[PDB]
């Protein structure tokens, strides 16, 4: 018994996303984790700025781990 | 943002339960706990044969923990 | 924003799984569903009557839609 | 029969809030929601901006609505 989940308001990549498309991107987590659906959210490389906004197209549950494809709508702080 | 939850699919009672009234109870779990509110659940007192039904009428989250205020409609194997 | 979810204690299919396997089959839901993973649950083809036991294997959110892939470990009533 | 929650990463006081003490307040939600806890947040007056940050201390779920205690730990644009 017990189904432990986790609710997730941010994107964080440790810089481990990988690009599938152009815009959408996928990141795998560890744990199952809930990210809202079809809603807009901010994505950053760590915990702590702003790296973009994005919204996740899919989401899945499997061994534990969670994957989510998400699709970068814009960058925030793009240097130079 | 890292916010932790245990989906429970039943009342396990560590004999643990204290009754406020006649035939409602109240159980502390450890944790942050999902309970299916006001629908008809199993009620045991251990991992181990159901000791009855019972339907949430209240659940609080405080200070890591969890306690639930439950209605019990009904008892199983109630020995003589 | 606003992430709506449903959490579901049973697997009820109504006539509408798929068996992509022997013993694996896939069932889509309407709305993002939590199911518990890893956990035995009961399986019914409507929600009145068990029809066997099994566990998921796999969740995934698309489209408003929830799909998943469950192991059938066993059956209830099998006539014959 | 399922169980229908919502996550919620802000905290929307549509002007409807109470305060219990100085810097603790109630808001009343409709719906079983869900609400990081001892995590803190941003508050605001409508979907629309930032009104101030708090942490969530207590969340209580009971006839399919949800009523959250929280501590206001910051004001953002204080006009004069």
């Amino acid at each position: 018994m017990g189904m432990p989940v986790e609710f997730n308001t941010l994107i964080v990549t440790k810089g481990k996303e990988v690009r599938i498309d152009e815009n959408i991107f996928t990141l795998e987590k560890d744990g199952y984790r809930v990210y809202p659906m079809e809603i807009p959210m901010d994505v950053r490389k760590t915990k702590f700025e702003k790296s973009g906004t994005a919204e996740v197209q899919k989401l899945q549950w499997e061994e534990g781990r969670t994957i989510i494809t998400y699709k970068l709508t814009s960058l925030h702080s793009v240097n130079l």
